[PDB]
């Protein structure tokens, strides 16, 4: 039985609005209402890995377990085998599987991190898993940011701290953050980004809505408008929105949209908003398909309708040679050539990089580099032709050329990253001197570049 190259992974965020669910609720994991829906004649056809985020979520876990595991058995005829679940208060994370995957998901870690400090600590914040899928890194993200239209900083700054504090993957890893842990990132949840309208023109966004004329309240979703301007959810992906706003509705209908004040919101208004979002950040040239991003029309019981998203994701087998794992391949070696980092950094330490990478046996560190000004007021580390030549575990192309290689600069002073960053080892040649990139970030935000060029010698 041959090892996947690609797996199809479900994710639906559902905030619950405290309620149990509808006795069906099978369209949500059919990818069925609207938006980017799935073709029925692919109905039966069971995905790889289920992640279901919820919020507001009252159900015990073993009631919302049952509720899935027979949702899912009714749709596929198939028993999925539960590979984590976590709960912060009313915030939760279900993985399933195929048991066929039983023997290929290893490493599976849960974490979670309760956002805000007194008043605004005791309900919001982000659970999470990750896991190996053979060769392949998979981290997942249910986030419940704050509320209010008028707190999207707030929300940003909710985003940071789960970014930097939420512990998945691989702990030795440990100058990077949950942004470059994983082959394939899924961050979802009730980011409760709004559109940014006036009150007054409420009546106009429902009338907008009712005619599918999404595009001038997309213009001013808060997400869009913020991941634009470089303040939130840097280098992740999101399918373009087709769908109607998922809050706030009247219950038991789809009918309306109850946005006025009431002093059940604290005398706010919710304008119609996209609060409910799924977002991803892969490894570069790794394959990630969006297949269907959407919401359900059909389920009720909450003020929030559930949204769906489906992804093809490249996956990679386990690989064994005779030599690696447990020794070097010394027919594989990685040269970084004429390389510098640019970083936005006032300080004046020396810098030298971390190589972090599952095709070698431990992280690698480099000399320090060469400090000079920039034209424009930056810092350049040059490292010339002095990087420490890297030592893969597997010389064979079909496996090396589908690694990446995890760049960290660090203060020679503190030890602290200043930035990180990742080079694909999916050349367009081997032997031949290649150009290289990466952005570098810190707690997610965007601290400078690494760019240079790469020589990669296979067993080929
Ligand atoms: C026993 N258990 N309860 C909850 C989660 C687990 C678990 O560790 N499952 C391992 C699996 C990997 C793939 C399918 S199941």
């Amino acid at each position: 039985q041959p090892e996947p190259d690609m797996i199809t992974i479900f994710i639906g965020t559902w905030n619950m609005g405290n309620a149990p669910p509808p006795k069906k609720i099978t369209s949500w994991f059919l990818s069925k209402g609207q938006g980017k829906t799935r073709d029925d004649s692919a109905d039966y056809i069971p995905h790889d890995i289920y992640v279901i985020g919820t919020q507001e979520d009252p159900l015990s876990e073993k009631e919302w377990l049952e509720i899935l595991k027979h949702s899912l058995q009714e749709i596929t005829s198939v028993t999925f085998k539960t590979v984590a679940i976590h709960t912060l208060w009313n915030i939760r994370i279900v993985v399933l599987a195929k048991p066929e995957h039983e023997n290929r998901i290893s490493h599976i870690c849960t974490d979670n991190v309760k956002t805000g400090i007194a008043n605004t600590l005791g309900n919001k914040g982000a659970v999470g898993v990750s896991f190996m899928f053979n060769g392949t890194s998979l981290g997942f993200v249910n986030s419940h940011l704050t509320s209010g239209s008028e707190k999207k900083l707030r929300r940003n700054q909710n985003y940071m701290n789960i970014l930097r504090f939420l512990a998945l993957g691989d702990k030795k890893l440990s100058p990077f953050n949950i942004t470059h842990r994983f082959t394939h990132l899924f961050w979802f949840g009730d980011l409760n980004y709004r559109v940014d309208l006036p009150t007054w023109e409420a009546e106009t966004i429902i009338q907008k809505i009712k005619q599918q004329q999404y595009a001038d309240l997309l213009s001013h979703d808060q997400l869009l408008t913020e991941r634009r301007e470089q303040k939130v959810f840097l280098h992740f992906e999101e399918e373009e929105i087709t769908f109607a706003p998922t809050y706030r509705f009247e219950r038991l209908t789809r009918d309306k949209y109850a946005y006025t004040k009431q002093k059940a919101t604290g005398m706010k208004y919710n304008l119609p908003s996209w609060c409910d979002r799924v977002l991803w950040k892969s490894y570069p040239l790794v394959h990630v398909v969006c297949q269907s991003y959407g919401s359900t029309s059909d389920i009720m019981t909450s003020d929030h309708s559930p949204v769906f998203a489906t992804f093809e994701a490249g996956v990679t087998s386990q690989f064994v040679s005779k030599n690696g794992p447990g020794t070097v391949d010394s027919q594989g070696q990685i040269e970084f050539l004429r390389c510098y980092a640019t970083l936005k950094t006032k300080s004046q330490t020396k810098f030298y990089l971390e190589f972090h990478s599952s095709c070698l046996e431990s992280f690698v560190k480099s000399q320090e580099g060469e400090n000079e000004e920039g034209s424009e007021g930056e810092l350049v580390v040059k490292f010339g032709e002095t990087l420490p030549k890297l030592k893969p575990i597997i010389s064979d192309p079909e496996y090396l050329l589908d690694q990446h290689i995890l760049i960290s600069i660090k203060s020679s002073d503190s030890d602290e990253s200043y930035g990180e960053g990742c080079i694909a080892l999916r050349l367009e040649a081997t032997e031949t001197q290649l150009p290289i990139y990466t952005p570098l970030t810190h707690h997610g935000e965007l601290t400078g570049h690494f760019q240079g060029e790469i020589k990669l010698q296979t067993s080929q």
